């Protein structure tokens, strides 16, 4: 067995490879989109993991797309958060927060002012996000048509998920986690199916690779490469983003890119939770042999399939979301060989400790 032998992720050293993968619960505070003591307690009890990565976290407040998901943007977002990764530090854990802008994945209703959100290009999302009734109860809503960014923003954009990072480190989190993967505004550009830019952000792979690569240089200068982990879901169809008709390629030139900047570690989104086609272990090569630090593979992982793959020598570490949302110490269960707790998905997103910190453990 090898999923219970420590691992280097860039500047920390996790002691197994199962890892917590990011799940959006929310529950932050509205106003302020600030976390909790319940959230903190939540994360404790996840900190035998060895990484938590955090649910998805706003850059800044046109970022937001989901009520009740928090932010690492304001002076009570941080002071919340250095409470938290306290708690996980407190017993031994390392944890990661994962850093997003939604885009078009949004409703005028939580953005600054009340206007549209911001994607690529003026494309709906054709989907729906969560926002919150007048009893704060999660309600899912259509999402609000975009505008497109101008190329006079996009440096604000990159300066967002460098004054983010920079506010992580305040906060006290090991590593960080740029999210460019289901459909959020980073995969909005990376993906020719939401990406109809005819600037240098849109049309060749180079192109529509151009913001992702400027983020991780700007965070990596900011911070250190070995604290900058990204996720990315390249190869498939998430929340109406496609990865266009070239889509292993196009994977393959950005993981080649990220490689130069010798960043910790790179998180694949095999498939969504609707399915999708399995990964080849030809593509898991390719991409092996593409990227030298640690590599992270997630979707409907079971113990047996993480051990196949890490002794294969194809990915290092497993990220579980779902079984982590229900068995705390999901790491000394796999360990014993014990059940897990049943998953109670009604009690995923909103509400409060019911379906959050009362699945036990052993
Ligand atoms: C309730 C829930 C929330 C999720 N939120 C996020 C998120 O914030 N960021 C992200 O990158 N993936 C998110 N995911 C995807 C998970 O990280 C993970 O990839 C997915 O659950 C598939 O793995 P699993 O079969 O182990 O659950 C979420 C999944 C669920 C079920």
């Amino acid at each position: 067995e090898k999923l219970f032998t420590p691992l280097k992720v860039g500047a920390v050293t996790a002691p197994n490879r199962v890892f917590m993968a990011p799940a959006t619960r929310l529950r932050s505070i509205e106003p302020g989109d600030i976390p909790t003591p319940l959230m903190g307690e939540y994360y404790r009890q996840r900190a035998s993991a060895g990484l938590i990565i955090s649910e998805a976290t706003q850059i800044s407040a046109q970022a937001k797309g989901y009520a009740g998901a928090p932010g690492l943007h304001s002076p009570e977002q941080i002071a919340a958060w250095k409470k938290i990764t306290a708690g996980v530090h407190a017993e031994d854990g390392r944890i990661a927060v994962q850093l997003w802008h939604t885009g078009r994945i949004s409703h005028s209703s939580i953005q600054p002012g009340g206007q549209a959100p911001v994607s690529a290009s003026a494309l709906n999302a054709n989907t729906r996000t969560s926002l919150r009734d007048e009893n704060g109860n999660a309600i899912r809503v259509d999402t609000t048509t975009p505008r497109a960014l101008e190329l006079d923003e996009i440096p604000g954009i990159v300066n967002d998920f460098r004054q983010a990072v920079a506010n992580a480190r305040e906060a006290g989190f090991d590593l960080v986690e740029l999210h460019s993967a289901h459909g959020y505004l980073l995969h909005q550009f990376l993906s020719p199916s939401s990406n109809q830019r005819t600037d240098q952000y849109g049309g060749s792979v180079e192109n529509r690779a151009r913001l992702v690569l400027e983020v991780v240089d700007a965070v990596c200068n900011e911070w250190s490469a070995d604290r900058i982990g990204i996720r990315v879901s390249p190869i498939g169809t998430f929340q109406n983003v496609d990865n266009g008709p070239n889509e292993e390629a196009d994977a393959l030139y950005l993981i080649e890119e990220l490689a130069k900047r010798g960043i910790a570690y790179l998180h694949m989104s095999e498939t969504d939770l609707a399915g999708g086609k399995p990964y080849s272990e030809a593509f898991r090569q390719k991409v092996r042999e593409r990227f030298h630090g640690v590599i992270i593979g997630a979707g409907a992982y079971t113990a047996e399939k993480a051990e196949d793959l890490i002794g294969k020598g194809l990915i290092d570490a497993v990220a579980f979301g779902r079984d982590y949302i229900a068995n705390p110490d999901l790491v000394a269960r796999l360990q014993k060989k014990a059940e897990l707790n049943p998953q109670r998905p009604e009690s995923f997103y909103g509400g409060g400790a019911e379906g959050y910190t009362d699945y036990p453990s052993l």
